């Protein structure tokens, strides 16, 4: 499958894209404002992500850091980042079906809008100024707003034992960002869409 990653953020992004244990296609890469930057994900792919990270540093080894989503410290991600990362969710071909989603779960960075680029289901998106009107407590002097787990590392906002409830965190990001998860146990905002789609995700859609 395509993920064509586009940057319309004014700033650059170093794109991300990782299944947690390995990296997708190359795993990341620098996006200047405007590029564009086309990776093949392997059908079959099960809880891939892709997301921005913001401020970061590479020597020529491609070994650095970021100030969000830093996927230890390598531009190549072939881990998850760093929170605060607003998160494009993927799960291809699970039976016959792919599975997409846009997670605040650990927290947001950059607005994201993620969707198909062929027939047959509708994006989600991700783009209200979650940074600017973030709760005190939740934002990351690295940059960006944290979830609560991540600040907290309670039971409740982790979700640990599999019940929670929504909570004042949560609904935060729900409110800025309805149609993405705000806590693990959210009524669910997955679309499905056909089984082999191709898709975009697009950093700062709203320009």
């Amino acid at each position: 499958a395509t993920f064509e990653i586009v940057n319309r953020c004014s700033y650059t992004v170093w794109a991300a894209a990782s299944k947690g244990d390995a990296a997708l296609d190359a795993g990341g890469r620098q996006l200047n404002s405007g590029e564009s930057w086309t990776i093949n994900v392997e059908p079959g792919t099960k809880g891939g992500k892709i997301w921005a990270r913001t401020d970061c540093y590479f020597d020529d080894s491609g070994s650095g850091i970021c100030k969000t989503g830093d996927c230890g410290g390598l531009l190549r991600c072939k881990r998850f980042g760093r929170p605060p990362t607003t998160l494009a969710e993927f799960s291809l071909n699970q039976y016959g079906k792919d599975y997409i989603d846009i997670s605040n779960i650990k927290g947001f960075n950059v607005p994201m809008d993620f969707s198909p680029t062929t027939r047959g289901c509708r994006g989600v998106r991700c783009a209200a100024d979650i940074v600017g009107q973030c709760p005190a407590k939740l934002k990351a002097p690295g940059g960006g707003c944290n979830d609560a787990c991540t600040v907290f590392q309670t039971s409740e906002y982790c979700c640990t034992t599999g019940k929670c409830g929504p909570t004042e965190y949560s609904r935060f990001f729900k409110r800025l960002c309805p149609d993405a998860f705000s806590y693990v146990l959210d009524k669910p905002t997955t679309v499905t869409c056909p089984g082999s789609s191709n898709y975009r995700v697009t950093f700062c859609p709203t320009a």
